[PDB]
């Protein structure tokens, strides 16, 4: 059973990008005098949460206009038809994941077979494709594609103006291997290590100033609050740490090839 996120108070990172997730699954919201766009609608146990959060920042969840996802796994795409019923949202996915939404995760080329892992079904509104942006009121979110972890994972990234400066902020899907995925000769899903190895040269050479995820533990969420609320100067702003981040990743992924092929 996954583990049920602890509540987490939501905060403007830089610009007009806020932090509505939780305490471990990664949630954002992108004001525009538009309206909004939401990112990753988590478990359906989260969406009340991820509405207080909008809420308490002194937004309205009636303004989501579009919503997002890092990539189509239940953590963060399960609660995705209750925002489109309770919002109207217009949803966009990445066409190599559009399978699995509509699905609810039935066509998931690793966990096809366990229901625990399913999730409601619903439409995608808007196909995307790499490259492609996203725009409202102004603000220009790029649709990454950054495959492996799924066949069609999203790096998004868009660009923050904070105290003055300019900043590229990046939301890393992620290029984790979850534990059982085969990398060698894999049935469904051939291309996954080809996928793997693309996403690594691409987010390897990608400039990224505010580093973000789909995953509070990946970006240090918890630390850089705490010195956020001290005052400091951005601690979002961490290109040291995403540049390391992306590396050991890599790593990560060749260790478990190496696992694969050798082991
Ligand atoms: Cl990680
Ligand atoms: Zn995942
Ligand atoms: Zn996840």
């Amino acid at each position: 059973a996954y583990p049920m996120p602890n509540p987490f108070p939501p905060f403007r990172i830089a610009g007009n990008l806020y932090y509505v997730g939780t305490d471990d699954l990664a949630s954002y919201l992108i004001v525009t005098p538009r309206g909004n766009i939401l990112i990753n609608s988590d478990l359906e146990a989260n969406v009340p949460m991820i509405k207080a959060s909008i809420k308490k920042l002194g937004f309205k969840f009636s303004d989501t206009k579009i919503l997002l996802i890092s990539h189509a796994h239940f953590d963060h795409a399960a609660g995705s038809e209750l925002i489109k019923q309770q919002t109207k949202a217009k949803y966009m996915v990445m066409d190599e994941d559009v399978s699995v939404i509509l699905s609810g995760g039935k066509s998931d080329f690793h966990y096809a077979n366990d229901s625990s892992t399913y999730f409601t079904q619903s439409t995608v509104d808007k196909v995307l494709h790499d490259g492609e942006r996203v725009e409202l009121g102004g603000t220009v979110l790029t649709a990454h594609l950054t495959p492996g972890h799924t066949r069609g994972c999203t790096t998004w990234t868009m660009k923050l103006k904070d105290h003055g400066k300019q900043y590229q902020a990046v939301i890393i899907g992620s290029i984790g291997v979850n534990p059982g995925a085969k990398l060698v000769d894999n049935i469904t899903y051939p291309k996954i290590a080809e996928d793997y190895k693309h996403s690594i040269k691409v987010l390897e050479s990608m400039r990224c100033d505010i580093f973000l995820g789909s995953h509070a533990g990946m970006f240090d969420l918890k630390n850089k609050y705490v010195l956020l609320s001290k005052g400091q100067n951005n601690p979002f702003v961490d290109p040291t740490g995403c540049k390391n981040y992306i590396e050991q990743k890599a790593n990560d992924f060749y260790t478990e090839l190496k696992k694969q092929e050798t082991g």
